[PDB]
DNA sequence: TCTAAAGATCG
DNA sequence: ACGATCTTTAG
């Protein structure tokens, strides 16, 4: 069982297990939410449609797969024991947010990623990156998952873009995980985009595109996977709508 | 999920 | 320039 070297929501860590186990066989597997990766990380597809909206995301990830042993090198000079204070961190994020380089922004990122209140990715309207220090005792590095995430990177390609467009890169061959955000427990994911993500699974399937799609159990998620099968894993449990050909 | 301060929106 | 009500910001 592999870990990102990214803190992010929505790790499926737990569930991996159970998502595996419904996840239907395939050559390419289209990730529309790919966030952190772990389905990515944890899987075993010849090739893989990795997708997000996070520009800042999919950026790192293409660094991190072409220039691996230069970011790697780059990025480790960020986590020695005097970064881990208030005054560097702000300026270190100031310089995120005022940089133009790629490389220096994906490096910075990792840096933000493991030093940054609770791991959070937050941005103003500006698309500035906005989280307070974190204040952890020692930050790790993650070395070993990153030369890992290049490795299966080899056969992944990274795109930038809505759910809707990524999931029209599926073919034949072509498995979809959706990992959307959380439906509400009742520029954040609307109900009608909740919906629509739904809509674009039955249109899929019905081109014999298989689709498994997690979120949690409520009345909204019920309603909107209505036309899949239902599994119920696991406050609040959890749910697996599967779309089978 | 929290909040004080600053900006946005309308008639 | 007013003022109530959100909205945004960032620790
Ligand atoms: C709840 S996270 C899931 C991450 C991933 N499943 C993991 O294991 O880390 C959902 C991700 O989808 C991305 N996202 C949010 N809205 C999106 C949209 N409208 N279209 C495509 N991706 C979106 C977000 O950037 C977020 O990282």
């Amino acid at each position: 069982k592999n870990r990102a070297f990214l803190k992010w929501a929505g790790g499926k860590y737990p569930l991996l297990d159970d998502i595996k186990r419904h996840l239907p066989k395939g050559e390419c597997l289209v990730e529309p939410f790919v966030g952190a990766g772990s389905v990515f990380l944890n899987t075993d597809f010849s090739r893989y449609i990795l997708a997000d909206i996070n520009s800042d995301l999919i950026s790192l990830y293409n660094i991190v797969k072409m220039r691996t042993d230069e970011y790697v090198q780059a990025a480790r000079e960020l986590f020695v024991p005097e970064t881990n204070c208030a005054e560097v961190y702000y300026q270190f994020r100031e310089e995120f947010n005022k940089s133009q380089d790629p490389f220096r922004r994906a490096v910075l990122f990792l840096y933000l990623n493991r030093y940054g209140y609770n791991g959070l990715c937050r941005y103003n309207l500006r698309g500035e990156f906005n989280v307070p220090f974190g204040r952890y005792k020692k930050p790790y590095f993650p070395e070993a998952e990153l030369y890992h995430f290049a490795e299966k990177a080899q056969n992944a390609f990274f795109y930038c873009e809505s759910y809707a467009d990524s999931m029209a890169r599926a073919d034949d061959s072509s498995v979809v995980y959706c990992d959307p955000p959380y439906a509400p427990l009742s520029n954040s994911f609307t109900l009608e985009q909740q919906a629509h993500l739904a809509e674009i699974a039955e249109g899929l399937v019905e081109r014999h595109i298989p689709v498994l799609i997690s979120n949690h159990d409520t009345m909204l998620t019920r309603e909107w996977y209505q036309r899949a099968k239902l599994h119920v894993v696991k406050k609040v449990d959890e749910l697996l709508a599967l779309y089978k050909p």
